[PDB]
């Protein structure tokens, strides 16, 4: 006997967000989570990730990550929890052999973003600690960053929840009921009904969005980070060493600077281990491959930061055929919203996509351009049973 305005399933990432978002707003919200936010079995621990506005995935993807930035400088404000750190992103590769590094500086040149260039010896030059061949070449955001995402969903939390929205925690929905005029979800904890309801259950996605009548390609992946005994003196964000993302031969790896003392932390972005998210091993080194792809970056490129391993993360990411997120009312219900496939880099737009995930439940439409993430796009392969 309790009804609410919009019912959020799975309060991660995007869920909490788009739940501070309605709660702000004064719209009875109900967050559901098969656990307790922030956790260590999603997508969002391991302590910081990157944020970065020149989009090496895409140029269009600029508008989201502008807004996601001024909406975390806020969300800095309203809570004791610390949000960001303007470390600066650099971005390196093999001259000429690299798109993501390509598309990182023409999607800082066509929105005039603030970016230096430089190349060579230049980049062992400016940052001591990173030795890269003189064939390389680098675009450095010094106004991108680094987030901590657990403070940013705990904060988003607490204050949603001190605004009315309720959070029933470690309750795993099992099944939905869509009508014309009501959402009703189902769980061993009880079932619950709305007007609107906001999907957005991370890699569970790929295991029952098929409740929903939908048939998306998402494969989840295990993604294993590590944080190493570094030279203070060079990979400390006390003397500037900056996140970074970058493409070398044999993939893409990204990392951060040692946060008072932590370590430099690291992370190999375009391999993984195809897995479900319920058998899923979340023991870090169990396989060799977890360490071992780490170290043979390291010792190549950032040899002060390869000591002794200091601790590791085991998550997941969801990925899409072409990589771009699926944000859009269900092709089918115009009162359910989805929010899957965030293919290993969405939560520096979390903010940004909780604010769109709030207009789109509420008013069936955003002010952002979200034709990107159409659910009905061809490169996803979308379908119904
Ligand atoms: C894993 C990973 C990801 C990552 C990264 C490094 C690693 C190791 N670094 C990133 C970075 O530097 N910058 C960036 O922008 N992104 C980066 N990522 C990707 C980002 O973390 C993911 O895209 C993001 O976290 C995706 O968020 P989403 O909200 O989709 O996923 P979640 O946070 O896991 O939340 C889902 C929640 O739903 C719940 N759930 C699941 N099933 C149910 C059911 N049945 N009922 C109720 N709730 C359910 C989960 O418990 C979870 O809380
Ligand atoms: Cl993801």
């Amino acid at each position: 006997s309790t009804h609410f305005d919009v019912i959020v399933v799975g309060a991660g990432s995007m869920g909490m967000a788009a739940g501070y978002q309605l709660a702000k707003q004064g719209v009875k919200t109900l967050l559901v989570d098969a656990f307790d936010p922030p956790h260590t079995n999603g997508s969002h621990h391991g302590d910081t990730r990157i944020i970065r506005h020149a989009y090496g995935e895409g140029r269009e993807y600029v508008p989201l990550a502008l807004r996601s930035q001024e909406l975390w400088y806020e969300l800095e404000k309203e809570t004791h929890h610390k949000i960001f750190t303007k470390t600066g992103v650099l971005v390196f590769g093999p001259k000429g052999e690299s798109a993501f590094v390509a598309e990182t500086m023409e999607a800082a040149k066509e929105h005039s973003l603030t970016v230096d260039l430089l190349e060579g010896d230049e980049i062992n030059k400016r940052w001591p600690g990173i030795t890269v061949p003189e064939n390389y070449n680098a675009i450095f955001e010094p106004n991108s960053g680094v987030l901590f995402s657990e403070n940013c969903i705990r904060a988003y939390r607490e204050l949603a929840e001190a605004r009315g929205a309720k959070v029933l925690t470690h309750t795993r929905v099992e099944d939905f009921d869509i009508s014309p005029d009501s959402v009703k979800i189902e769980t061993a904890n009880g079932s619950y009904t709305a007007d609107k309801l906001i999907v957005s259950m991370g890699a569970w996605n790929s295991k029952l969005l098929s409740k929903l009548n939908l048939d998306i390609p998402l494969q989840p992946y295990r993604q294993v980070v590590g944080f190493f005994e570094s030279d203070e003196s060079k990979y400390s964000n006390d003397i500037d060493f900056p996140g970074f993302m970058v493409e070398v031969p044999n993939g893409i790896y990204y990392g951060f600077p040692s946060f008072g003392g932590c370590g430099l932390k690291l992370g190999y972005h375009t391999f993984g281990q195809k897995i479900d998210p319920d058998t899923i091993n979340r023991e870090f080194g169990v396989y060799p491959e977890d360490e071992s792809n780490l170290r043979a970056f390291l010792e190549e490129y950032m040899p002060g930061a390869n000591g002794e391993l200091k601790r590791g993360a085991v998550c997941m990411y969801t990925k899409t055929l072409d990589e771009h997120f699926i944000i859009d009312l269900h092709p089918e219900h115009s009162n359910v919203v989805i929010a899957a496939g965030f293919s290993g880099h969405g939560f520096k737009f979390s903010s940004g996509v909780g604010e769109v995930l709030s207009q789109l439940a509420l008013t069936g439409k955003t002010e952002h351009d979200i034709s990107i993430f159409s659910i009905n796009r061809p490169a996803l392969k979308e379908s119904l049973q």
